[PDB]
């Protein structure tokens, strides 16, 4: 399974909504699709698992949706601490690969 992500880079202001896409080349088994946030100098932190479950402690402004091959991460109202690179990962089959990332930068 190959994951692609779009956009590549997106610059927004605090308070704006970000809509991030992840597309899988084949259906993802059981909706085992996760999303991570990586801030500079840190390991990625899990935001969403099973396509639409928020991980423990993750605020409700992050939302994951989708099934099959098309997945979306929405950040409803960006806070300054949300500017980072966001990755999807499929863990339903084969090598558990990552998408190439979407950089969400401050406008």
């Amino acid at each position: 399974i190959v994951l692609t992500q779009s956009p590549g880079t997106l610059s927004l202001s605090p308070g704006e909504r970000a809509t991030l896409s992840c597309r899988a080349s084949q259906s993802v088994s059981s909706s085992y699709l996760a999303w991570y946030q990586q801030k500079p100098g840190q390991a990625p932190r899990l935001l969403i698992y099973g396509a639409s479950s928020r991980a423990t402690g993750i605020p409700d402004r992050f939302s994951g949706s989708g099934s099959g091959t098309d997945f979306t991460l929405t950040i409803s109202r960006l806070e300054p601490e949300d500017f980072a690179v966001y990755y999807c990962q499929q863990y339903g089959s084969s090598r558990f690969t990552f998408g190439p990332g979407t950089k969400v930068d401050i406008k």
